[PDB]
């Protein structure tokens, strides 16, 4: 069937009682009224079954060897589907598909089934979830430490061309693979004041909210590691929160509950843009403090809680623990591990900060200055008076390092301060991260190169020992295995399995590159992925697009610099050209742009609206006829991508160079077999390294060219003069011709694209669409289409999440991977 | 061991294994991690496992039989624990208890770890309770339907000898019992408008809550029938609760979803007391319209819903349906069966009204003024507009009824009209349940005919047929067998075990009375379950007690008409005797008195006060010794009572006649061998009549006593003044002597006794004290008073709920009890 591993006889009637144990006590239900949805459950329970036993032997393990311990503090882990991922980490997926084909159900059916884990925004959040997977795959003592927020990122609608939000009740039917923890409930501090008294300072009269955990298993890839993601759940005490008397009401009191826990009821839905609402800070120091106690607790047993030098040293708490703060939102751990340490282990300061330094690790995700944290001192003063006490401490002495260093040099000073000064003092968490940290990265070379350069120059030079890089990478089981079996089956045919764990040996596809048959097949399950997809299309969401047309596709969150507008401008001009000379051929295209916009972004859900408006034109023009297809791909999601990227030729990273910070939607596609168009901007440049310019679709400005217009000045009325191609799209979305009802509703888009273009659309026009030509000419050459495409794909190993983890193990965490296989599964019970 | 069943060799070990799987595969737990709670959850996951079986076969069976169906829809379910109860209706009691003994485990520590459901706040939501086992033990098809509230009656704490309410989180830890099913979830509407137009009204602009409903098994006694209890829970839609569109916030819209969802989030504290709040009426409405659309649905499946007469003929509705309401609570369901019937399903009013009438029955609990629920009609008019249009259309034709019936009586037309004016219209919840149901019911003889002669005496006059009468019963499996194995044990040594199901068997017990083998066994668990409470009460809440003493015990809720008061009186005066001639020899006693008060309710606290008060006196006065003791048991609920009652000697049910509607605490304590003291109040009539009045200790006036003193007009001065004693009390209570630190503490309640006691409670002051001396003599001969006990045992049985249920389903409902074995629970999958 394929390598989805053994379908054996055993366990295959093994699966199907345990599948009718489960839909009968479980679900209490009886074959004559379970529906799809109940035949989903009792599979996702047997299928956890089998991971309950490698859970409890991977923790004891980790008990008693006692490894140096990993947290990944995030405020995002967008996990996506779980049932799938799981068959094929525990070699299942055939079995299951077997013994639910006996058991007369389709598993395919019942894998739709399955709502989405949906606690991220894009590339933050979906880094985290792949670091997860492989960390369990490099057998690492790791645990992934987040919020439980009912509702994940809205879903998507698209209601006369707009975006509609709507909640995402994702535990509305219950998530079969989480384990309330209840008995390990914390409480969290907030509010409250400071008081100084005689040995020591003592946070006072604050309000308590209780963080009650959830686990959820990451097992690793057929080694039997199955690690711990413990997401934070807000509860309030049934005591002052009911207990404060003298007036109020009992059951306003009672109601009056849902007010502490609000702290997790919904994510965020920004992607690199930052709000500086109280709610966001709260769950930040929520999901910190929970984190830290339930660190210092697994410390204080370790080995020292039983001998060891004996006196709760914590100069081995470096030894022993290891925390990576995903971006600046859980950078309140470092004030909160000092304020612990010092306050109340009463530790000295210094020996508390070499600590905190030495157990800490930062890593920046952008460079876009409304994406950096800067928040209010009278923010922080309410609702963290200690924490703010800490931090003009941890400034006081970190500038006298500065001054000490760079004597008289008082603009440097000012510039480093983690305190700005101006309308409102805001604290810079940036600059905090990369002060208590003992390494700091970028997440590809060029973004590494640029934090030194530009952004954080001055700390730099302060301490350049400090500064890293660790290009981003993502997991080939679920980015490979999982989306697309047809594409790992022929290449395992050839090179064997070994790869999955160990994609550098993807390079030895490289000596098929001539080879008939593989081109053959290569193209072949490409064309049954596009098939497959423009089936569910009509299946899921209704109205005809052509297999045979070269599938151009830019899925991503909306945004003015990842440019969804420059592809806008190349469809329009793609259209123009077809309408001036009917018949002349062109390469058939079917260009989908998918993404969701934040709420709040009135440009981003312009665009969208834009998108659908040029569908709506051309997509109805019967001189068009199927030669060129506009589709906006609704409710962009993890599950989504899964379908899209496998089934696409041509895949668009034209970020403005020096604004992506690395991406990782390009690696996906470069894995799936898609040719890459796109700018020397992020990981685009190591991929195009690793594959080859020749094999890539590289155009536009570099990032010099960026900052040469920049010292000169960027005016796009000069392209709009020079380019009649580009004026003439300008003056037909200034007139309504996308638009006929409300010919002046693109009046914000035209002015911003003239006036106020940060991210110089125009600038990229020419260059652009010369590049596109290039890729509809090759795409006239099947067999050399095909051919670059697997020297791509067989040169996309770096980019696998493996590599990546093992690198911030070695040069940051101090660890070793391994792929040893943890002794088995086997049953036991002491 | 006792008769909790066989302790089987196969199914010891199948259970042992079980509980195994469950602690490793359902709590993700090791031996070596495991608490008391987490054995507490194996097991009753293993006991649940037990009875999904049987559920599934019940109401498959129900399904292909069709028979008429019983919906008891109420607002309060007062479950209390359902580990054990489930364990002795399935006869694995003893079998369990032995595994987990192998298994190195305590089974009553384990026990004692489950939260009690507090669903209610005493006597209507117990008699629910105990009426859903006996409707499972007599084979009814019947479901009870309420709202899931997350928060139950307040758990209590005294501090400073004060009540301290607090959230009672019972689903902290989950709930092993309930089955979600979220695939069932309804819609629920509320305000809008009526629009009328060409062909009906149509109710529009409505805001829709959804309603999603949890299971929860209800087993008969070992009969293999498991019925289910359906509990509705609250949830806001993911559109209009986010997609009314137009500015407000995107998380903010999020957070406003708690607001929907408010409406089953805590349960109203009020015992015998209307306040007219709108989020009460909410969930008034709420759990009528849900029930409601189950009902009519499951009918429309039926047998008509295949062939039958062909066309949905409601005339059958009746034949086929009943809904019992638990009080006014419910009530909106008239008004609501109306409006889908004539609104929705288009029958004419006439037939839409005569199939209501038919399948509606109410029953009264209370005849106190304050507990009559009446709607202010600006209430209706914006929440539920249509509903209010209905009954104003309803009163139209019930007056015209009368106004035909008793022409000219223009007094008795306002007098029973469904609305009454005044300062605001309100609408009388009672007078339409009377009007709308084809049975009315009291519970208890007595308090049925008070009905009748008061309250809706001119109701009875215009249909005397609809009136009845109910006495209340309670189930003698929780309250005998569960919560009194030694005395159950013995009582089968001699009679059998028929009697658990046929509790008139005891009447048998009349042969034993002068038995002298089976008088000292009788006197012998009463002892030992007196040891066992002394020991809790130092385990638990720690401070001595002497287990020789009369256990002298007052649970139930604090009410000025329960008289807690009167008790006090008696207690000061035992007290203030002991002082005057402390050589004397007087009968040792431990008076206990517990209960909750309603949050708001201020001499209710004031009276919890007084008791702490003298208890404070009382039991720190060295010449009072160990002979007497007052304490104050603290939050009484039902797994308390479970505790108590078995360990009575004296039962106190002194409402002032009249008051109690029937009370079932009483009946608690008469199968559980303790005497009764009390007025000839609600069921302690009955109960009387029952044992004999020789055998009973009546005192204080009886209701016609009452009425002639309120003729009169009661002046408590006099009793002030011809009774020294009495005197001595009340000047002991104004000068400080029970609250030196605040002399002025109590003036509330003498100031209450001495001008406005609505209850009387001097007027029995001198029979009750006069009584209680009666008592303390017979006490005196313990041979004598254990032969009363036998005479008040044997011949409780009349107070069973089998009994009360029997005739509800012959004389209300038209069904037929069987105590016939369901064909056993075996396996199958079809
Ligand atoms: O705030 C951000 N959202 C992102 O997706 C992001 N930063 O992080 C991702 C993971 O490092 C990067 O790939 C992405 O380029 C960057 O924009
Ligand atoms: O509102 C009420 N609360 C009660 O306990 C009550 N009415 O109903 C119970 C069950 O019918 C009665 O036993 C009790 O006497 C009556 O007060
Ligand atoms: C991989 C992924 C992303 C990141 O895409 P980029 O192209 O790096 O912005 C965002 N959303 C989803 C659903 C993803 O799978
Ligand atoms: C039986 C019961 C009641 C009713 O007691 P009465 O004496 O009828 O008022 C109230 N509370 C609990 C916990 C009960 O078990």
């Amino acid at each position: 069937i394929s390598v989805r591993g053994l379908a054996g006889v055993e366990n295959v009637t093994e699966l199907k009682k345990n599948f009718n144990r489960h839909l009968h006590f479980t679900l209490v239900k009886d074959r004559n009224v379970a529906t799809p949805r109940d035949y989903y459950f009792a599979l996702a329970h047997t299928v956890r079954d089998h991971l309950v036993g490698r859970w409890i032997r991977t923790q004891q393990h980790y008990y008693e060897k006692d490894p140096k311990r990993i947290y990944y503090l995030s405020l995002e882990f967008y996990m996506g589907r779980t049932l799938q991922n799981t068959m094929v980490n525990l070699a299942l997926e055939n079995a299951c598909d077997e013994a639910t084909y006996q058991l007369g159900l389709d598993m395919e059916e019942l894998e739709e089934i399955e709502e989405d884990a949906g606690l991220g925004n894009g590339g933050l959040g979906r880094l985290a979830a792949c670091f997860l997977d492989s960390m369990a795959t490099l057998g690492l003592a790791a645990y992934g430490y987040g919020i439980r927020y009912e509702f994940g990122i809205f879903n998507q609608k698209i209601c006369g061309g707009w975006q509609m939000e709507e909640a995402d009740d994702w535990l509305r039917y219950g998530n079969p693979w989480e384990k309330a923890r209840p008995e390990f409930t914390l409480p969290v501090h907030f509010y409250g004041r400071v008081e100084h008294t005689s040995q020591g300072a003592k946070w006072v009269d604050t309000q308590v909210v209780l963080a009650m955990p959830y686990d959820t298993p990451v097992p690793g890839y057929r080694n039997n590691v199955v690690n711990t993601m413990r997401l934070w759940s807000a509860k309030a005490p049934n005591d002052f929160n009911l207990k404060d008397f003298n007036v109020g009401g009992y059951i306003q009191a009672v109601l009056d509950r849902n007010l502490a826990e609000n702290i997790s009821r919904v994510l965020y839905p920004n992607d690199n843009f930052f709000e500086g609402k109280e709610l966001r800070l709260k769950q930040e120091y929520f999901v910190v403090a929970a984190t830290l106690q339930d660190i210092i607790r697994r410390f204080k047993s370790s080995k020292f809680g039983c001998r060891d030098p004996v006196r709760t040293n914590f100069d081995a708490f470096p030894d022993k623990v290891a925390i990576q703060l995903n971006d600046t939102h859980p950078s309140l751990a470092i004030p909160e591990l000092m304020r612990v340490l010092v306050d109340l282990e009463r530790l000295d300061w210094d020996k508390a900060w070499e600590v905190t330094v030495k157990t800490c690790a930062y890593t920046n995700h952008t460079v876009i200055p409304e994406a950096l944290e800067r928040w209010p001192v009278h923010l922080l003063e309410t609702l963290l008076p200690r924490h703010l006490q800490i931090i003009y401490e941890i400034n006081q002495r970190f500038l006298n390092r500065v001054a000490a260093a760079f004597p008289g040099d008082v603009d440097r000073l000012r510039r480093m301060s983690l305190v700005e000064e101006g309308a409102v003092k805001r604290i810079n968490m940036a600059h905090l991260c990369i002060a208590g940290s003992h390494a700091v990265n970028g997440v590809a070379r060029i973004h590494s190169e640029i934090l030194k350069k530009t952004i954080f120059k001055d700390f730099y030079e302060l301490e350049p020992h400090k500064f890293q890089n660790k290009t981003n990478g993502i997991t080939p089981r679920r980015w490979l295995v999982l989306c697309n079996p047809g594409l790992a089956e022929i290449i395992a045919e050839r090179i064997g399995e070994e790869y999955i764990s160990d994609l550098d040996q993807l390079r030895k596809l490289l000596s098929y590159v001539d080879d008939e048959a593989f081109i053959r097949d290569v193209a072949k399950v490409k064309q049954e992925n596009k098939l497959k997809f423009a089936a569910y299309l009509e299946r899921e969401y209704k109205v005809h697009i052509n297999p045979n047309s070269l599938f151009d596709v830019q899925v991503k969150r909306i945004h003015e610099y990842k440019r969804q507008l420059l592809n806008c401008l190349h469809v329009i001009t793609l259209y123009n050209r077809i309408k001036k000379e009917p018949n002349k051929f062109v390469v058939p295209r079917t260009v989908m742009i998918g993404g969701k916009a934040a709420p709040g972004y009135h440009m981003a859900k312009m665009i969208i609206k834009l998108i659908t408006a040029i569908g709506d034109v051309v997509n109805h023009d019967p001189v068009v006829g199927d030669r060129l297809r506009v589709i906006f791909l609704e409710n962009y999601r993890v599950s989504l991508a899964e379908k899209v990227i496998p089934a696409a030729d041509l895949s668009e990273q034209i970020s403005t160079a020096g604004t992506e910070a690395s991406g990782t939607g390009n690696m996906k596609f470069m894995l799936n077999g898609a040719l890459t168009i796109g700018t020397m901007d992020g990981a685009n440049v190591e991929m195009a390294e690793e594959a080859g310019e020749e094999n890539f679709f590289i155009f536009g400005m570099r990032v010099e060219d960026v900052d040469r217009l920049d010292q000169r000045g960027y005016n796009a009325q000069e392209y709009y003069d020079r380019i009649p191609e580009l004026r003439q799209i300008i003056e037909q979305l200034s007139s309504g011709f996308f638009s006929p009802k409300q010919p002046d509703l693109f009046k914000d888009i035209v002015n911003m694209l003239m006036h106020h273009d940060r991210f110089k659309v125009f600038a990229d026009y020419e260059e652009y669409v010369k590049c596109q030509e290039r890729v509809s000419a090759l795409y006239k050459n099947p067999r050399e289409w095909t051919r670059m495409v697997i020297r791509n794909i067989a040169t996309s190993g770096k980019f696998s999440s493996d590599r990546t983890i093992a690198q911030y193990a070695r040069e940051i965490w101090g660890v070793e991977p391994s792929r040893q296989r943890l002794p088995a599964p086997d049953e036991k019970i002491p």
